[PDB]
């Protein structure tokens, strides 16, 4: 969908510049080529021809186009974390088919591999944080996301203490 | 959230296809992830296909959703009875 430009050396005063497809068709002409809305059929080699009074120069370094296609792949990661009084864990995503994927995080968390769907993370502040997985493909960049959250409850510092058993006379309440 | 279980074609390339807002993360794959689940049912469509030979082949697969229910087994309390048969 995003344009295609490939741009020739200035050449003489009055000189023509012809642009050619990998198959040897012209694909337009200046010293700028400008392909737009360009198609995965406009990927591949091109070429240029100086023309000059009527004479053609041999054809320039072959150079190609690069166009990259949106996946079919949508960004998914995996069920919420939730931690017992602990600061340290790992991620869980759902790698891609046929793209990279990426985390990010917020309020402190680190990761330590960002590119990895399995990578560990550790800081982790208490309370609830949302990590982030952003996929993308070549040149189609931020593609698709998806939210995870991790929860980290600290150990509380109370700890069951029932009462005194007791020994009733005819009571049918206590 | 769950997975998909299709059978691995032996010369072609799988492919899946969903209804009702299930999310499938990898398409492409006989053993992909899927998060987005509807109550209820909903049918996956797993469609097979070879370079130019274009939906050669289809079949069906349907995932089932039931929430978790609010009642629990509440029975009544015990009895006690004198002479009866039935109560």
């Amino acid at each position: 969908g995003s344009n295609i430009v490939l741009s020739a050396n200035a050449g003489a005063a009055g000189t023509t510049y012809e642009w050619f497809n990998a198959s040897n068709v012209s694909v337009g002409t200046g010293q700028t080529l400008t392909i737009v809305g360009a198609t995965v059929a406009d990927a591949g080699d091109y070429y240029v021809i100086t023309t000059l009074n009527s004479c053609s120069s041999a054809a320039s370094s072959t150079t190609t186009a690069i166009v990259d296609q949106v996946p079919s792949t949508a960004a998914f990661a995996g069920n919420d974390i939730n931690l017992c009084n602990s600061f340290t864990t790992t991620l869980d995503a759902t790698p891609p088919n046929s793209a990279t994927g990426f985390w990010t995080t917020n309020s402190g968390a680190t990761i330590a591999n960002p590119n990895l769907a399995n990578s560990a993370v550790y800081n982790l502040p208490t309370g609830t944080s949302t990590f982030y997985w952003t996929l993308s493909n070549g040149a189609c960049i931020d593609f698709s996301v998806d939210s995870m959250v991790v929860e980290v409850t600290p150990a509380s510092t109370d700890v069951a203490d029932a009462g005194l058993d007791q020994n009733l006379c005819g009571q049918t309440s206590a």
